[PDB]
């Protein structure tokens, strides 16, 4: 029951800044009270500083910070804490994955998320790193990316070994990239099918059917409706909803084999309040804006935070 | 994959003018560009102009526009396109399914609405004929109708061949019709029970058995919840919601199965926007109300828009 | 079809006003409009009147009313009416519960509500008296408590009789009593992963299996979520919808089982309006607050208002 908190402010993967100011917010929102009053204890590591592709925006800041976070990360999860990485943007996963990749060489990563963060360079409607961060994860880049020298030999994670869940707003080439790959996916309507219980037990039987793997959750926020989690950058309509994205992340915790996470686009500057209603029983700041303080009761899901 | 489009702006089954200006609103919307851009062929017809019953609201007006429809639309339907008809209130749909009936004499009927549409004019609390329409396409009514003599020899839709769904809005008159006519009826708690996707399949293999008939879809947008289909005028608490619907359209493309379909009681005057968020992906208008873009998203559905 | 209406007005189990005012406004809705028109007959009692544990707020006020409430109600339920019992907070359910008890000796009680309602005095973080009062009738109160002499000889409720639905609020102590008492609990957790549908009824097979006993519905309002039921004083993110308890009510109903009720925490202070749509068509008051119009239909579900 040790947790390492790694802020990664990272914002270049995306148009905008917001996602620079998550790290402290959780912080300033009560993260070190929940860890504490959860019966963890943490290390919290601070902040992050900081033949080829010519169409990435950004990129040499998005890989010289990537570096850094490798670096980082993977010293923590030596430790063999819980590692949890606060971003940032979407573009902070690609380092957190593969650095508990490279440690937990059977890794199953569950990516949770509205999109499918799959584009390649050459499909990106965007230039946006973090619309790509899946697609460099699971080593579909065709060509060589700047400043991300340091990374091409490194072991790249495999699409079956993956599983997205949430997703509904899909490029059109990107939605042949997701068949192609043959990555699981499950989909909205999957959900609305099925169900978030059935939905999450299905994609691990099939990711992990002896339940015997290490498991890292990539949680973009964005995953969640807009009516519980309107402090992110780009949202889309008939998201998860408040019940069903506490239930995912209890689940999750359930199975006693989550080594590393990643919560990324919350955005500060974006989000509202509620505000304070008696069920916001967690040590967080009174008042505390919406998505932010949904953040830190999935954070407590993570670590075992229940009803009864 | 050719639809024939026909605007029918009637308004006179129902007290309120707005509906009137939903067929020109969902154009402006981008109603062309999405059919585009799935890959169907459209032709556009433009907008339909314009012993006894006596209690009967504006039945003159009714009963002359749909000779006009019946004649319209029968001529579409005889090309073998795929026939969208946009009202106007649910007054439209008598037209619009007798035409379709008398060309596919094995016509399967799914009414989607938060209503049954099944008053008699004896039985009517308002005298307002949308709210009549299902009842005299199933041949329910006891007297003639002033200005429907050329509907008179019709073979009319049978109650066993209807499934209604997501009803929660009944008269009291009402409920004794829908039991009394053996229509096929799944209310919102049917809906609660079981989720829209069980409901969807028990209905089509009620009436369907052998996943052999031609399918009518009528949708009226109030079945929709208030949260995401403001812009219509008759409102009833704990509809359907933005997934459901969307996925209710989905199993129904996928029978490949629907000839034609109405979508009504869209009023543009009642909407409202969100407004433009990242997964408004179809070539939908930046910041259009919301009612008219879930209406464009719905047929988009119907013409096989999925997530991947 | 005979239900005796009794106003327990008491403001006293916890902080605030307004729940005193929950009886009258309901009448003035339509409450007794709502009763007629469902066929039943009604007697409207009118309000109620108004070693050792000391840490317990307002205890005299309780106690004393309690005594009241409970030789009042024993002579309703004498007449083998339904007895509907309007706080109020949720206080009054233990009188309510006791006496309905003394009756019905296999009474099986279904307790809904967004909380547990279970500290015991020694565990309360408020001294709020119903925040305990699920204990109290349980039996878990370890000394006296005044002003309750008067109940020390009574036959207590047993917690294996017992099934509390749509928890998801509980203190940390109050988390080890739910799970010592052997109670029957089913969190929002629970609804999320089963559906309301199979909730109620694995509820209700655990705690009467054979079908056979009279059932007292305790409805906390605040087990609805905020959406709906903005008007009550403890709000819990992540509540029953429209939908849900709607058809939680239904199905409780239809066990032909139903002896008593209480409807507790309805503020009308706290309440909102949406408001009037065509779906509100019980006999109740045009745009009313909506939280007063909910607790009116689900009383109306409760004698059997069902959709068709
Ligand atoms: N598919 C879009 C949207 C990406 C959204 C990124 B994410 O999931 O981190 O918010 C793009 O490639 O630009
Ligand atoms: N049952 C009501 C309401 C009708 C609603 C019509 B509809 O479904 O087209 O909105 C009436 O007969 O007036
Ligand atoms: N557990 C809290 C909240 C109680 C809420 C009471 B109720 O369910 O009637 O609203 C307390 O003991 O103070
Ligand atoms: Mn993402
Ligand atoms: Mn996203
Ligand atoms: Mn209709
Ligand atoms: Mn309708
Ligand atoms: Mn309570
Ligand atoms: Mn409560």
């Amino acid at each position: 029951k040790n947790v390492s908190i790694i802020g990664s402010p990272l914002a270049a993967g995306q148009p905008l800044g917001g996602v620079q100011l998550a790290c402290d917010d959780l912080r300033k929102l009560g993260l070190h009270n929940v860890i504490d009053v959860l019966g963890w204890k943490y290390e919290d590591i601070g902040n992050i500083d900081n033949c080829y592709y010519d169409n990435i925006r950004n990129i040499k800041e998005i890989g010289i910070f990537s570096k850094n976070l490798f670096d980082t990360m993977s010293n923590e999860l030596r430790k063999k804490n819980f590692v949890l990485n606060i971003g940032g943007d979407h573009g902070v996963a690609f380092s957190s994955i593969l650095s508990s990749l490279q440690m937990y060489q059977n890794l199953r990563v569950i990516w949770i998320d509205a999109h499918g963060d799959i584009n390649i360079p050459e499909t990106s409607p965007s230039g946006n790193y973090h619309g790509m961060t899946l697609a460099h994860t699971l080593g579909l880049f065709k060509k060589k990316v700047p400043y991300f020298e340091w990374s091409e030999n490194l072991t790249y994670l495999k699409p079956e070994n993956t599983a997205i869940i949430g997703i509904r707003d899909i490029d059109a080439y990107e939605k042949i990239i997701l068949k192609k790959c043959n990555i699981n996916y499950y989909t909205i309507f999957d959900i609305e099918k099925n169900g978030i219980y059935n939905t999450i037990c299905t994609a691990l039987e099939k990711i992990d059917p002896n339940s015997n793997c290490p498991i890292h959750i990539s949680l973009d926020i964005d995953s969640v409706d807009n009516v519980f989690a309107p402090g992110t950058g780009t949202v889309a309509k008939g998201g998860l909803n408040y019940r069903e994205i506490n239930l995912l992340m209890k689940i999750l915790a359930e199975t006693k084999r989550v080594v590393s996470m990643d919560l990324v686009e919350y955005n500060p500057s974006l989000d509202e309040v509620d505000k304070k209603v008696h069920g916001d029983s967690l040590p967080i700041l009174d008042n505390a804006t919406k998505t932010g303080k949904l953040c830190l009761e999935l954070i407590a899901r993570v670590l075992g935070y229940d009803i009864v």
